[PDB]
């Protein structure tokens, strides 16, 4: 039994991780503050999609295990587990049916296209929802502090060939 | 490798828990097998709603911590963390707008009304999605074995007055 403050996120805010799911898709997150993340998708169903300033519900569920959940303007729901102590990652993504049908529709810098994402969402089909539930391998972790706009500032296609070895 | 097998669910399958979220809503789950749960809602937004044989995605994310996620015929998405080692529980529920507007429409034994739930889901409005994200206090835990159909078999309103002391 571990005693810890489950409302203290100081062990998680600032974390910058790159990870590959067991379905082969490579993702990247940056925990920007107590209720915000930036993220960047490198490959897979929606490779090259990226997002800044996503509002999220971030909590501590173990001594060194954190959870982060959000809803996207596309209608997608996401809930991730980052177990830093054991270097284990697990993600659940609830995709609307229209995303599964034509995932390229979501591939953009979302911040410049929120009305588009909302329009696609509202047109549907929303259902049936597709649940993607996968462990991932964490391949990179560092601390970039809070509210750092330099961490995720371009699409993955614009990053150096050796990313993140350059870091 | 991890100090535990993340694909081994033997420590979670069969568990029966009752818990109360920090907003006072009381819930109950029974992990029936590796991909199925029954659950029963006692109070809150959708008090007295209950469900059997919900297909779920169940994983181990720490030595004594498990995660269970699913999508409902109503359109709702759920992702729960059960930290047995530290006796910590955290839930995220993504409700469709129509459920927030008329939650009583979902209050039933869902298994008797799946087409109805689908019809409400498809009529919507699906959006905006409302997120309930709360820790809970675990008040009861026991082991009931797998595929035990006696664990959850009535609405909470029909339970004995001293539940779960009778168990």
């Amino acid at each position: 039994m571990n005693t810890f403050d489950k409302h203290d996120l100081s062990g998680f805010v600032g974390k910058h991780l790159v990870y590959t799911y067991d379905n082969g898709w490579e993702y990247e997150i940056y925990v920007k503050n107590e209720n915000t993340l930036d993220y960047r998708i490198h490959s897979g169903l929606v490779g090259n999609r990226w997002v800044k300033d996503q509002q999220a519900y971030i909590v501590r569920v173990g001594e060194s295990i954190y959870k982060i959940s959000w809803t996207a303007p596309t209608g997608t729901d996401v809930s991730l587990i980052v177990n830093l102590g054991d270097s284990l990652f697990h993600g659940t993504i609830f995709f609307p049916r229209w995303v599964m049908n034509n995932p390229e529709k979501t591939v953009c810098f979302q911040n410049d296209h929120i009305p588009l994402m909302n329009s696609y969402r509202d047109a549907g089909p929303a259902y049936p929802t597709e649940v993607i539930d996968e462990f991932a391998t964490i391949t990179f972790v560092r601390d970039c502090g809070a509210n750092n706009e330099s961490v995720i500032a371009c699409a993955a296609s614009e990053l150096p060939k050796n990313f993140p070895d350059n870091l």
